[PDB]
C-alpha cells in the first residue's frame, strides 16, 4: 500500500508514535518518506547480505526474520514479511523498540541525513490530527 502523507501521520498517531522516546509525528512521517516513499512493500538489500522491509525499512540483521541473514536475530519476534502488510501495526511497534535501543531515530539513516534538523512539522502540514 502506498499511504497518503495525512493518511500515514493519522495511522502513526493512532498507533502511538507522536511524541514516543520524545520524536515529534512529523519526525516518524519525515522518515517514512525518505525510507520508503510511503510505500508498505518497500524492500532493499544491503550489502552485508540483510534487508530492509516496509514503511520504515526495519533490517533483517536485528530486528526481524527473513530466513537468509545468517547469523541475525529477530529481537521484534516477527517475520520480515509481517512489515510489508497494508497494516502498519507491526513495524511501529519494532519501530518502537528501535528506537529505544540508545541511539533514538539516528538508528535510520535517511532520519539522520534527510530529516534530523529539519522543519520536520511541515510534514503534517494541513492534516486533521
Amino acid at each position: 500500500k502506498v499511504f497518503g502523507r495525512c493518511e500515514l501521520a493519522a495511522a502513526m498517531k493512532r498507533h502511538g508514535l507522536d511524541n514516543y522516546r520524545g520524536y515529534s509525528l512529523g519526525n516518524w512521517v519525515c522518515a517514512a518518506k525518505f525510507e520508503s516513499n510511503f510505500n508498505t512493500q518497500a524492500t532493499n538489500r544491503n550489502t552485508d547480505g540483510s534487508t530492509d522491509y516496509g514503511i520504515l525499512q526495519i533490517n533483517s540483521r536485528w530486528w526481524c526474520n527473513d530466513g537468509r541473514t545468517p547469523g541475525s536475530r529477530n529481537l521484534c519476534n516477527i517475520p520480515c514479511s509481517a512489515l510489508l502488510s497494508s497494516d502498519i501495526t507491526a513495524s511501529v511497534n519494532c519501530a518502537k523498540k528501535i528506537v529505544s535501543d540508545g541511539n533514538g531515530m539516528n538508528a535510520w539513516v535517511a532520519w539522520r541525513n534527510r530529516c534530523k534538523g529539519t522543519d520536520v512539522q511541515a510534514w503534517i502540514r494541513g492534516c486533521r490530527l
